[PDB]
């Protein structure tokens, strides 16, 4: 059964992949090779070309992503050759450096060996490669609450944070055969951070807010033609609202809106003053300004929606069905000012794609 | 079959309704009466109590409505007795006056005779009882674009608008037996309007913006226990964002954000300045300020979401499943600042409820 399931997934993917690459004539022999490889071994190995286009197709099919216009320019790094935790560590370090690119962020994915028997070769515990720790000790909150459980797990393994509001979590991952994961402190030279200032309000720096440059999702599974790459971290650049309207603004995150209202000099007493809405706008203005000033890539939600509109048009021009998740595509501030808000999207799941998987802690 | 379909709907509704009213003992005899009535006449007639609670349940089941906390205080006006266009006209006039209540808006529904054979007794053409006209003639846009087709239909029947940006559409409805609808101009004394000013920026009044006080939805069908009340206008008070973030801000509506940016003194040149977002906040601040200043009921989206949270809790405290449409419940500005954004809702259809129906124009 499993071999047929794998075979059927491979047939679908190879046909689609090679057609898009203008190599439909090569399909027959490739499928013959794969057919024999599956018979002998129970699996098959992607070519570098198949792997690269597969990761790109997966981004293209990611319904929740507003940034998909640039799907075909994804930088795909093949590290299916790694076998040691040192090689994994250095590959992760390298991903951070090359994706950061001194501020001119490159959308990048690093692909580690796939599951074998449903057996993971490498198991990454981080949600993102760069992320702040979070703590809670007797009513006292420090750092990022979303990181509390991973932070506790790290400190169970001998790591200790300084308990600032912005402790960088270590890389943490487990190798096949090991009962426990290893962890490695991030070199600060690798991590670009951006202090948040406001273009017109000098007092904004009193908040001492900052955020990291590059969002590198490291806990999702890439599925390509029946092969499951459970370890394959990927990054783009931020959309401003992610930082200003969610990470720094959410009550269950850094919860900064009341303090923002204070430094921009407005009262936070009455709902009808819309002070939260005003504070959100100035905070998001500050984020965009600060990233731009430091020379770190970022996009505002209006520009991003415009780019996504072109992605929709491009899909139609290429004859491809468009899929999307309206609830994630609309930005968390002024959504109705985007075209996205005013149309609907088919939330069907198309493969190749990126999927959630169970957390190991 | 229809008598069977009707019977089954009535059975379901009467049972639920009477249980909520603490009158479960009366169900048996009531259904017996309904059974005989359906056999003789092909339909049945709601008691005033059933009708009132039915309309309230329908509001309670309205998935897209953030204002449902106050479902049980709905003011239900029974006008199943009307037979003439003069009676309909005066009932509609009366609804406007009593709902407006000199600014302290009362959530109200006026219920007209139901469909018989799927044959409408009264057919209201207005989307809302109070609404601005819209025009388009050789590249020139005037008024509210959403009203263009109804406006054109009205002018087909001998009405003519002044072609301001805020012409009040006439009441327009058709009586059973008439080929064409009749129309009646709204008395201005009945219609409260609110000039939009800003609390801190005196220049805002240069925009000469205004909006009407009361949103009175008049083109939806109320379904209660298999009975179809196709004509049953209902109103609440506005949530500020409806006016400031949609009606006045939408590009396909009054499209005022560029002009707002100008009077509040910010550049509208770069997306990264978030000038649209800033203009939206100040416009919505102005709307809330202006309604409050004039003494016309309004609610901000934060307060409304807080009230809706209590509605969720009340539903759980009772034995009721909730249901909701996430895409409509989230406000169009700062949605993530509300609890609504961070949870999900079952969008199942429960009856009694309010439903869309085909426009007789268009
Ligand atoms: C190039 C810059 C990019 C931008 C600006 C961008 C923008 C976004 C944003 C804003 C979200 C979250 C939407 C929300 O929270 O409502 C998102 C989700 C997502 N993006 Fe992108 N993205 C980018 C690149 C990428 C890349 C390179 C990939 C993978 C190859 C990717 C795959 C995804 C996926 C899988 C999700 C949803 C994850 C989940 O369901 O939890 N994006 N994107
Ligand atoms: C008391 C004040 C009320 C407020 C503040 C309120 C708020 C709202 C808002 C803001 C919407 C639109 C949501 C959006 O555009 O995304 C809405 C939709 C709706 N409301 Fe309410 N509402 C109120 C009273 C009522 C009443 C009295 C009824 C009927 C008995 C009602 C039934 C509905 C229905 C049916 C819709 C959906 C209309 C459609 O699908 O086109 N609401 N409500
Ligand atoms: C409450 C809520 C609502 C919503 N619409 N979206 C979110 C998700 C924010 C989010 C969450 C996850 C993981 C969810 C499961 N643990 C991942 C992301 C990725 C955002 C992202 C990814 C990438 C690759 C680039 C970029 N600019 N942004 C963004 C949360
Ligand atoms: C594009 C768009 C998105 C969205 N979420 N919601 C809308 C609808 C706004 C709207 C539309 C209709 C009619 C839709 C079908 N033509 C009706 C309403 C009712 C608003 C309302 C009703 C009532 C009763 C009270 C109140 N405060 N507000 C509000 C449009
Ligand atoms: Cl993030
Ligand atoms: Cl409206």
């Amino acid at each position: 059964e499993e071999k047929e399931i794998l075979w059927n997934e491979a047939k679908a993917f190879i046909a689609a992949c090679y057609q898009e690459l203008g190599k439909a004539a090569e399909v027959k022999d490739r499928l013959a090779d794969i057919k024999s490889e599956i018979d002998l071994t129970g699996s098959y190995v992607h070519t570098k070309e198949e792997l690269e286009h597969g990761a790109k197709m997966a981004w293209r099919n990611s319904n929740r992503c507003i940034g998909r216009l640039f799907w075909n320019s994804l930088n795909v790094i093949d590290r299916r050759d790694v076998r040691t935790k040192e090689e994994v560590r250095d590959a992760l370090f390298h991903h951070i450096e090359t994706a950061t690119n001194n501020g001119k962020i490159r959308p990048t994915i690093t692909i580690f060996p796939p599951e074998e028997k449903g057996e993971k070769q490498v198991e990454i515990w981080n949600h993102q490669l760069i992320r702040y720790a979070g703590y809670e000790s007797d009513g006292e909150r420090i750092g990022d609450p979303a990181s509390c459980s991973l932070t506790a797990a790290c400190e169970e393994l001998g790591w200790r944070g300084e308990r600032t509001d912005f402790d960088l979590l270590p890389l943490i991952f487990r190798m096949k055969g090991d009962e426990q994961p290893v962890w490695y402190e991030l070199p600060r030279s690798l991590v670009i951070e951006v202090p948040i200032t406001h273009p017109d309000i000098e007092a904004f720096s009193d908040l001492e807010l900052k955020w990291y440059g590059v969002p590198i999702i490291s806990d999702m599974k890439l599925e390509v033609g029946g092969i499951h790459y459970n370890a394959a971290p990927f990054n783009g650049w931020y959309m401003g609202t992610e930082i200003g309207a969610r990470n720094l603004a959410d009550e269950k995150r850094y919860d900064k809106l009341k303090k923002v209202a204070s430094v921009i000099g407005i009262a936070a007493d009455y709902n009808t003053d819309l002070w939260k809405d005003q504070a959100l706008v100035e905070l998001n203005k500050a984020v965009l300004h600060s990233y731009k000033k430091q020379g770190v890539s970022i996009v505002d939600h209006h520009t991003a929606a415009s780019q996504f509109k072109r992605f929709e048009e491009q899909a139609e021009e290429a004859g491809r069905k468009l899929t999307g998740d309206w609830t994630w595509l609309i930005p968390p501030i002024s959504p109705a000012a985007t075209h996205i808000f005013h149309r609907s999207y088919d939330n069907s799941i198309v493969k190749p794609n990126y999927f959630y998987q169970d957390k190991p802690y």
